[PDB]
C-alpha cells in the first residue's frame, strides 16, 4: 500500500505530493484529466537526457508572449461550468417543419441541471480538468490574507489556527514563508515596465493628497521576469512536481495517474458520529475499469466543488430533485463564500503621455532610456511607450476601512470583444473583489438523480449573499469608478460593472477547516472529522469570508495537512 | 553531418521525417513553435515499458497529438472552437483608423493625421484583395493538431485532356499518372490513417446519408452522397474517437531507440532563411546552410546534404523569399532565383449554414424503413426507455453526421455535410445539438498569374520574418461557379431541415478554408512552376518543398492528403539521390 | 455623415461591390467631414413646430 | 478636464440611490447628441465678435 493518495493534480495536490515524497513516503495521485501542458527539465529540449514536466502553465508558450489577447481563447476552453439552469425559451422564427419544444415538451438537453435554481446560482462558477488543475492558465497573484491587530475582530480574512494570537502570528508568518518559496512569489518582475510604474507612482502621488489616504503596490506575482525580459515564466503546477521527475530517487516513490476519476472514497463503515478510516478509494480509468487503491492515508484535493463532490458521492456505500445526505460529514457544503467582482477598463489619459516623456520621480533613468529610443524610432506614434513594455501590475491591500481586494492590471481573461480600435499600451483593467460572510444556509449540495459529464454527482448552488455583503459591494462599486477616473477614463463595453457570480472562481468553504468542530468538516490540520486518515485541500478549506486570492493561503494549509500526515504515518 | 534538414514539423514536414529516417539518413527537423499536445507511448527496449502508465517511466511523449483527443472536449465539443481560435495567427491584417465618437475626451486618442501604430498590422494590405481570415498555427504537427481531418482524394476526369481537373499531372502520360496516384493515395491514407467507416454507426449520420439517397436516387439529377473520409478511428469505447495528427507519423522516432537517434526535432527554433552558393539567377545552384535562431530564452548555422522547406502554404514561400536576401515603404522582396514564388496563388470560396432536422425525421428515427437496422432500433430503445419524456429520440451522445458529396464537373465543389468543431457565431442556446446538421461548401479558384502572395521588405510579423501581403481576385468563372454552389446549398440543405436563425447561408470571409495552395507550385511546367513533379526547387539540387503550396490546380476539396502524397513523392526522390 | 469606404468580405462575389478605388457614391454623404472633427450626432427636424413636436420640454 | 469631473460627479450622485442597469453604464455619448448647437449666428455687444446685436439685427 502507498503511504499516501492524493486526488487531484492541481497545485495543493501537488504541495501534498512533493512535501510527502520529500519525507520519503510512497505516493499515489489520481487526475481525471489529462497531462495537457509539458515544460522540460534535465535529469539531476524535449530530447536526450531530459525529463518531460506536466502542469506547466499554458501562458510560458512564446505564441502567447507575442499575442498575449490570444490567451482569452485558452482559458474559455479550459473552463467547464458546474450548474447550468434547464430553460425552455421559445425560438419564434424556426422553420416551421422542424424539430422544436413547446410548453408540455421541452428538451432535455444533456449537461444541464434540472434543479438548479437560477437566481440561487454562481452561475459563472466553473472547473479546469487536467495536469495542475487551474494553475495551468491562472493569474497567478498570491496576496496574504489581512489579519486585524485585535485578534477578536468582528471580521479577519486569515483564518485562525490556534486560540493562541502570538502563536497563530508566528505559525501563519512561516507558513506563508514556504508557501511563497513553493509557488514562487514575487513583486519585483514588473519593476522595469513603464506602465506598471507610471500606473503605481501616479496613484501613490495622487493619493497622498486625497483626505483618504490609499496605498498602492505591488501585486505580488508567481513568476519570473526570463533573461531576455520579453518574457516571462509564470509559476504553475511544473514547479512544484518538478524534482518528483527530475530526481530518480523521488520519481521512483511517486505515480501519477492520468485521465483517472476518483470515484469515492469506500470507509471502514457508515454511522455517523463514530470514529472511522477510508478502507479504499475507488477509482476509474476513464481511456479504453474501476480499481480499488489502498493507501495509508488520503488526501482529497479536486478543488473547492470537486473535492465536496467526492466526499457526498462516497456517502452512498458500494424527489427527482432530492440531494444526497450527508451525515457522516454534516457540514460539508455548508458556509460556502464566493467574491462579487466588480470590472471596468480605462484608456489612459493624454495628459499621462507627458509624463511618461518626462517622469518627475528620481532613479528613473532606464524609463528615460526606453522612451528616448522609442521616441527616436517611431517619432509618428502617439504613444510614447514602447511597443513590448509590460503591462501593469498593481494592488492595494484588503484594510477593514475598504473592504475589498483591488486589482489593477491586465489579465488575460478578457470579458468582451477586443477593442479593435484603441492601443492596448494605453488600457488598464480593474477588478474589484468583495467578500461574503459565510452562512449555514448558504450550499453546495449534489443531486441523487442528475450526474455531470464524468458520471459524478451533479452539484447544485444555494446561494444568498447577506445585507451586509451587498452593502459592502455598492461601497466597492463606488471605490471602483472614483479610482478608475483618476487616471484615465471608460473604454466603451468596458464601463464599470458586477460579473457574473461565481466568475472570480474563488468559491470556498465547501469542506470548511478549522478550530469550531461542530460547524467544520475538519480540525486546522485539515483532517475530516471522525476519520483517522482522511484529508482534504483546496480553497474549500478556508472558512472565512476573504476577498483576497486564495491559492497562497490553501497551500499554507496544504503544508500543514502534509505535516500532520508525515508526523501521523511516516 | 545531417541528411536531410526540415524546416517545420507540421504533417508534412513529419513525412519526410519519418520516411527519410526509415530509409536509414539522419534528419534534423526545426519548429518555429512549441511542442504543446502530447500522448504517451511506451519506449520500445525499456526495461519499464510492459507495465508502464502514460507519462511514466518507461513512455515516451510524442508531440503533435491532436488536442480534440481530450476527453474533455470528447464530452463538451462545442468547447473545442475555443483551441480553434487560440490556434489561429490571422496573416495579413490591413491597417485602419477609425474615429471612436464616445471616447472620454481626456483620453489618448487617434486622429485623422495621426494614427494609432499597431506592430503586426500590414500597411501594404489592400483590404479588398485580402484573404483576411488565411492563418497559420505555430507549434509541433502545425495544424493538425485541431484539424478536422477529413482526407477526400482529388477528382481526376476521365479524359486527360480536360480542360479541368483537381488531381495534378504527375506524367504526360495518362497511364503512367494514374498509377503513380493509385499508389501515393494508398500510402499516403495509411501514413494518415484515413477510414470511411468510424461513424456507421451512428444514428444522425446513418439518418442523413440514407434520407439523402432516397432522396436523390429518384431525382433526374442523380447526385450520390458518401460517408467523408476522416483521419481518425473510434476508440473500443465508442463514445470516443482518436482523431489522427502528426503523432500518429513521428511516433516511431520517438518510440523506436535506433529511429530516435537518427532524428533531432528542434522546437521554437526559427528557420529564418535558406543561404545559397550563390546569387545569380536562372544558374544551377544549392543550398549551402540553414540559418536557424533558437527564440527561448542562438544564431546557429545548420548543414545538411539536402534541405525541405515544409512550413504550410504561406510560410515555406516566406522563408524561400527572405533566403533572397543573401548575409517604397511599401516595396516587396523581389524573388528572381524562384521567379514563381508566390503566383498562382488559390483559395476556397465557401459558403455554410446550419439546419434544424424536420420534425417528420423523428418519425423515421423511432421506425427506419431499411432493412436490416437492429443496432438502430436497440438505440432507439435504450434512450426512449431511459427517457420517455425527451421528444428527441436520438440517443444523448449519438454521433455527428460524417457525410459528403464527392467532387464532380457537373457540381463542381466539394460538400460536408457535418458538424464541425469550428462553430461560427455563438452555440444555439435553445435548440438542441442532436437535430442540428452543418453544411459547408468549398469551391475552387482558377490559378492566375496575377493572383499572388507577397512579402514586405519593410514590414515584419511578430517572429521577424517577412509581412505576407495577399493581391487575390476571384476570375469570372470562379464567380459564376460560387452563385452555383451557394444554390445548390440551399436546395440540398432544405431538403431534410431548416435554417437554424444566425446560420442562414451565407458566405465565409475568403482564406477561412485555409486551403491557399499555388505559392510554392509543383508540376511539368517548368517555366510557371518553382519545383518539378518531385518538388525540387528548379536550378538547386538540394532544396525541396512540400504542402498545400506544391499543388498547382485549382481544386475544391480538402488538400492534406493530396500534400502527403507529393511529400512521399519528394521524401523518395530524396532517398535515391542522397540515401 | 463622413464618406467611407468599407470592404464587406462576405459578400456573394457575383454581386455588385466597391472597391478601393472604385467607392459607392452615396448622396447625402459630406466628403468635405473630418470625421475626428465632427458633431457627428448633431441632427435636424423638418416640420411645423421644429424640434418643439418631439423635445423634452426642460425650461 | 470639466467632463472628466462631470463623469466622476455623475457616477458618484447615481450611486446614492440604485445601481447601474447592465447595457446603460456610465458613458460618454455622441457629440452633437444634445442637439443645443450654439453660437452659429452669436449675438452680443462686441460687435467685431458677433453676428448680431443684443437685439439680434444682424450687423
Ligand atoms: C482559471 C483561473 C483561475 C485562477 C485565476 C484566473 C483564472 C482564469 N487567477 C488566480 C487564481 N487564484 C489565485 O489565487 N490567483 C490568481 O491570480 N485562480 C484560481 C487558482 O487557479 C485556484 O485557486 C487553484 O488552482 C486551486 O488549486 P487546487 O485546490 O489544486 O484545485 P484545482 O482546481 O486547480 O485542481 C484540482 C484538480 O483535481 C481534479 N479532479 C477533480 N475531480 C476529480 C476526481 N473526481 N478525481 C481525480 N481528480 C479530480 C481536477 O481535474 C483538477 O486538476
Ligand atoms: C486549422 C484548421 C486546419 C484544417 C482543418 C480545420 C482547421 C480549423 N480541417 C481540415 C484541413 N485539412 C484537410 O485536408 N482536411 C480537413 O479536415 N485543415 C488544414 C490542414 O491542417 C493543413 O492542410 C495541414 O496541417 C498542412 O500540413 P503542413 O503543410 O505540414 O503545414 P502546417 O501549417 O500544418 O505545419 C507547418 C509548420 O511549419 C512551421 N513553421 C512555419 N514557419 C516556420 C519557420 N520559419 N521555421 C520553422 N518552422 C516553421 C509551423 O509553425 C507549423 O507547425
Ligand atoms: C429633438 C429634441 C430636441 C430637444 C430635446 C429632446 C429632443 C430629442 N429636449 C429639449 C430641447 N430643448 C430644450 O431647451 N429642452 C428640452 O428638454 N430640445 C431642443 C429644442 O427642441 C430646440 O432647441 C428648439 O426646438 C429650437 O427652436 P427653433 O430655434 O425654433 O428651431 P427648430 O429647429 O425647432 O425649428 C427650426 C425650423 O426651421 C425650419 N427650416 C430649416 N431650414 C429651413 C429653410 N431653409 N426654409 C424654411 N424653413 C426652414 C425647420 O424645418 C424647422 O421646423
Ligand atoms: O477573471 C480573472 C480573475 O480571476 C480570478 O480567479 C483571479 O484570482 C484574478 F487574479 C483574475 O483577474
Ligand atoms: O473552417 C472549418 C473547415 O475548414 C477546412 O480547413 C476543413 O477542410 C473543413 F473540413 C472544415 O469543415
Ligand atoms: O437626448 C435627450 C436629451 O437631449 C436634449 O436635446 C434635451 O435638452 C435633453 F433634455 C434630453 O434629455
Ligand atoms: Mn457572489
Ligand atoms: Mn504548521
Ligand atoms: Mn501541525
Ligand atoms: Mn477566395
Amino acid at each position: 500500500p502507498y503511504d499516501v493518495f492524493i486526488a487531484g493534480s492541481g497545485p495543493i495536490g501537488a504541495t501534498f505530493a512533493k512535501l510527502c515524497v520529500d519525507a520519503n513516503l510512497r505516493v499515489c495521485m489520481v487526475e481525471i484529466g489529462a497531462a495537457d501542458s509539458f515544460t522540460s527539465k534535465p535529469m539531476k529540449q524535449f530530447g536526450p537526457g531530459q525529463v518531460p514536466i506536466p502542469g506547466y502553465h499554458k501562458k510560458n508558450e512564446i505564441e502567447y508572449q507575442k499575442d498575449i489577447d490570444r490567451f482569452v481563447n485558452v482559458i474559455k476552453g479550459a473552463l467547464s461550468t458546474c450548474s447550468i439552469p434547464t430553460s425552455n425559451n421559445h425560438i419564434a422564427t424556426l422553420d416551421p417543419s422542424v424539430v422544436s419544444n413547446s410548453l408540455d415538451k421541452p428538451f432535455i438537453s444533456l449537461g444541464k441541471n434540472p434543479a438548479q435554481n437560477p437566481f440561487v446560482n454562481l452561475g459563472a462558477e466553473a472547473v479546469t480538468r487536467g495536469v495542475g488543475g487551474m494553475s495551468t492558465h491562472w493569474t497567478c497573484a498570491t496576496p496574504e490574507f489581512f489579519a486585524p491587530a485585535d485578534f477578536n475582530a468582528p471580521h479577519r480574512e486569515r483564518p485562525k489556527l490556534s486560540t493562541d494570537a502570538a502563536e497563530d502570528a508566528r505559525i501563519w508568518k512561516d507558513l506563508y514563508a514556504q508557501a511563497k518559496e513553493i509557488i514562487g512569489t514575487s513583486t519585483t518582475e514588473f519593476d522595469h515596465s513603464i506602465r506598471h510604474n507610471l500606473v503605481l507612482r501616479k496613484y501613490n502621488d495622487i493619493f497622498q493628497k486625497e483626505n483618504v489616504i490609499r496605498e498602492f503596490s505591488p501585486l505580488p506575482l508567481a513568476c519570473h521576469r526570463l533573461t531576455d525580459p520579453d518574457y516571462v515564466e509564470w509559476h504553475a503546477t511544473d514547479r512544484i512536481l518538478e524534482e518528483l521527475f527530475t530526481d530518480p530517487v523521488k520519481r521512483g516513490r511517486f505515480t501519477l495517474l492520468t485521465n483517472h476519476r476518483c470515484t469515492k472514497l469506500v470507509f471502514k463503515h457508515y454511522r455517523p458520529g463514530e470514529e472511522n478510516e477510508v478502507d479504499y478509494a475507488l477509482v476509474e480509468d476513464l481511456l479504453p475499469s474501476v480499481k480499488k487503491i489502498y493507501a495509508r492515508s488520503y488526501v482529497v484535493a479536486c478543488g473547492a466543488v470537486a473535492t465536496a463532490q467526492v466526499l457526498a458521492n462516497s456517502h452512498i456505500p458500494p424527489e427527482r430533485d432530492a440531494t444526497i445526505p450527508t451525515p457522516l460529514m454534516p457540514m460539508l457544503g455548508k458556509y460556502i463564500t464566493e467574491q462579487p467582482m466588480t470590472f471596468c477598463q480605462v484608456v489612459l489619459d493624454s495628459s499621462l503621455m507627458e509624463v511618461v516623456r518626462n517622469p518627475p520621480w528620481p532613479g528613473l533613468d532606464w524609463w528615460k532610456e526606453k522612451v528616448a529610443r522609442h521616441v527616436e524610432a517611431f517619432p509618428n506614434d502617439p504613444i510614447p511607450i514602447p511597443f513590448r513594455d509590460p503591462e501593469p501590475q498593481v494592488t492595494i491591500k484588503f484594510t477593514e476601512e475598504h473592504p475589498w481586494h483591488v486589482q489593477i492590471h491586465r489579465d488575460a481573461f478578457s470579458y468582451g470583444a477586443v477593442a479593435e480600435n484603441m492601443d492596448t499600451r494605453v488600457i488598464v483593467d480593474y477588478r474589484f473583489f468583495g467578500y461574503t460572510e459565510p452562512q449555514e444556509a448558504n450550499e453546495l449540495v449534489f443531486q441523487q438523480h442528475y450526474r455531470d459529464a464524468y458520471d459524478m454527482p451533479q452539484p447544485t448552488f444555494k446561494f444568498t449573499m447577506s445585507q451586509d455583503d451587498r452593502a459592502r459591494a455598492r461601497r466597492m462599486m463606488d471605490d471602483m469608478c472614483n479610482i478608475a477616473l483618476k487616471i484615465g477614463g471608460y473604454l466603451p463595453g468596458s464601463e464599470p460593472q458586477f460579473m457574473t457570480p461565481g466568475l472570480a472562481l474563488h468559491l470556498a468553504g465547501t469542506t470548511r477547516c478549522g478550530l469550531d468542530t461542530q460547524k467544520t468538516v475538519g480540525n486546522t490540520h485539515c483532517k475530516v472529522h471522525n476519520f483517522n486518515n482522511l484529508y482534504v485541500g483546496g480553497n474549500g478549506v478556508i472558512e472565512t469570508g476573504f476577498a483576497a486570492n486564495p491559492t497562497l493561503t490553501s497551500i499554507c494549509y496544504a503544508i500543514r495537512a502534509s505535516n500532520d500526515i508525515i508526523a501521523k504515518f511516516g
